């Protein structure tokens, strides 16, 4: 018997996904050739232990599917080494802290309410529950990130391991000075690239591998691939040893079906569209914000070098909780995203985080973000309205999904 | 453009599944509708956080994905409490014991010679890293557990946590002596019925609801779902202490698309003929196991309880590490296990697991049974020959796949 209550909600879906604007910066839309691999019957196959070292047999064509993503993650990055057995970012993050710390030790990353993720020293996340955790944020007047503040903070706490990467932070990061101060203790520099992967791969931001010890990575978000972890580094002897704790370290059989689409998402990234695809997602970013400074919005730092921004809404009095449901009740989907030096609590936030990749792939070009700003715009002045969110679902229907 | 290496590959998988005999316990075949779920549009929602309560907007949709699966998971299993997003059975052992117990505590688990899972105490393992351990085995006699034996080791080391359950156990478990040992030196029971939820399921194997604290799993294995983990309790307390675990503790983003499977999995495993399928595995074991006595083997325990068996390759003077090259080269898998205090080491062994799940899904019926096992005593005795590639290749080819 087929399960139509189930597949009656996976429709209701796609028909949100295809009436909306989606505007997760985290977010995007897959092909349909990397739905196609998860979907297979790779799913069916017991694959613990690495390619040509397997425990069970039978792993013949899945050694050629694992080795396959490997090596094109390898091309793609300019990587020695390559591990595309995590199941998330998360995952991927804990086995490389586990690899070069004890529980105990000091792990130096990204302040949560600055712009960094919950795994780069959060207490309520493993990061801060196993390691003692110092933070690096931005300045009060620029928000950039002040390299002399950081080293700082390294030469007094001599962190074990130094987070460079965040989840939120919309400039260029300079990872060869953050090299030189984690050479200066000791330290190693661990690279999380998960939102810009594909700006990396597309060469429109500062690749980490030359510069980093490892480097961490979701194959989704920008990277356009199937969800999914991703290790990097241009160190094999470190990678050998962080291949033992992804397996059996902390994971047991790897999601192989995932893994070939990992697979494919590398190939498309490598084909010269790609970079025309990121270059217009860097565009939509710059403009978007641009025409919502216009609008008399402020853009944390004035602006964007990557995918993504952030809009400080105290000026307005909104939180970040009510713009995230006003927009939401219109069809623009958003988060809140908490801002530097943020005065509310992170339940409800300060500002909203938008970014353009998953609209960039529905076809979007600069030249319609006038557009989208005013729909924003007036979501948060007069709040929702049947008459604006039809004018949202007519704008996304006469874009096609993937 | 299309990925045709990557698809070729995933061609000749299927080619390979196809044509072989799958006999590797932890094995099994999803259906389509799984794979359909598992391949949709769901998997471009990132939805941090739990139904009602979510870090992003736009998951209205994916709530009642989620909860749709919860509640199918508790009516299936007789639980009032259930976390879906669990990557794999890995993590969702992981997330219990970081809510259950700080580093440094003890957890009492099955050794992994006797037929524990990595995840229950291993030194290469995170829960060999992370906390002390104390191993429990079976009897030079018996080949079973000494409940006594699992006492008195408890009183002596006094573990937080103790699991039951296991990865190459083929008897029952008795749940409530466990529980009786654990309240007796105030620690959690834990039972991981990864291996045997399906059969938990169809009701032919007893529940360990009611007499553990917490009840993990895999969504795939006996249950026939796709890859993931799961994680059930009675007490919906503790329950919300393991969420937080889960996330943010564990994992960022979960899988929706493979949580949407995970509900089409429950769907199937509370239809009438789940049970049929449940009760023709434990069959196809008892007489695949009689059978192969019958030609010159002989089985721990001298049968089963379950879907797997270990046969002690002794009589014909074997070691389990010829047997799975001389199966495999005829397109039969299995894998080597250790028989109580093998005399042979770990890498070598005196035995192999064989399971039938995966045969029962194509097809397999009882009557069936002393044919495949014909196959087997020849590989082990014959050898490799094109002749009996063949004649396994014709017999699989006869039985359909899902």
């Amino acid at each position: 018997k087929r399960d139509e209550a189930l597949f009656e909600l996976i429709a209701l879906e796609e028909k949100r996904q295809r009436e909306g604007l989606e505007l997760i910066a985290s977010e995007n839309f897959v092909s349909k050739q990397v739905r196609e691999a998860v979907g297979s019957v790779l799913t069916n196959k017991y694959a613990e232990g690495y390619p040509g070292a397997r425990y069970y047999g039978g792993c013949e064509v899945i050694d050629r599917v694992e080795s396959l993503a490997i090596e094109r993650a390898k091309a793609l990055f300019g990587a020695a080494w390559a591990n595309v057995q995590p199941h998330s970012g998360s995952q991927a993050n804990m086995a490389v802290y586990m690899a070069l710390m004890e529980p105990g030790d000091t792990l130096m990353g990204m302040d949560l309410a600055a712009g960094g993720h919950l795994t780069h020293g959060s207490r309520v996340n493993f990061s801060g529950k196993l390691y003692k955790v110092v933070s690096y944020g931005v300045r009060p007047d620029t928000e950039l990130i002040d390299l002399e503040e950081v080293r700082r903070l390294a030469l007094e706490h001599r962190p074990k391991v130094i987070v460079a990467g965040a989840s939120a932070y919309p400039r260029f990061w300079d990872f060869k000075a953050f090299r030189e101060i984690a050479d200066e203790v000791g330290a190693y520099l661990v690279v999380d690239m998960a939102h810009f992967a594909g700006l990396v791969a597309a060469g429109l931001h500062p690749n980490p591998l030359p510069y980093a010890h490892v480097v961490t990575s979701t194959t989704h978000k920008t990277l356009r691939g199937p969800r999914g972890g991703l290790i990097l580094s241009n160190d094999p002897e470190l990678g050998k040893r962080i291949d033992k704790l992804i397996f059996p370290g902390i994971q047991g059989g790897p999601l192989e079906h995932v893994i070939a689409g990992k697979a494919v998402a590398f190939f498309e990234a490598l084909q010269p569209e790609f970079k025309e695809y990121s270059r217009l997602v860097v565009e939509n970013a710059k403009r978007l914000a641009e025409e919502l400074a216009r609008r008399g919005y402020r853009i944390v730092t004035g602006g964007t070098d990557n995918h993504l921004f952030l809009v400080d809404l105290r000026p307005k009095g909104l939180t970040g909780k009510e713009a995230e449901e006003r927009l939401d009740a219109v069809g623009i989907t958003v988060n809140k995203n908490a801002i530097p030096f943020d005065p509310k609590p992170p339940r409800v936030t300060s500002g909203i985080r938008i970014g353009t990749p998953a609209i960039t792939t529905r076809g979007f070009t600069p030249e319609e973000m006038p557009l989208v700003a005013e729909l924003i715009d007036r979501a948060l002045l007069e709040g929702p309205s049947e008459a604006l969110r039809e004018e949202v679902r007519r704008l996304a229907l006469a874009h096609p999904m993937p």
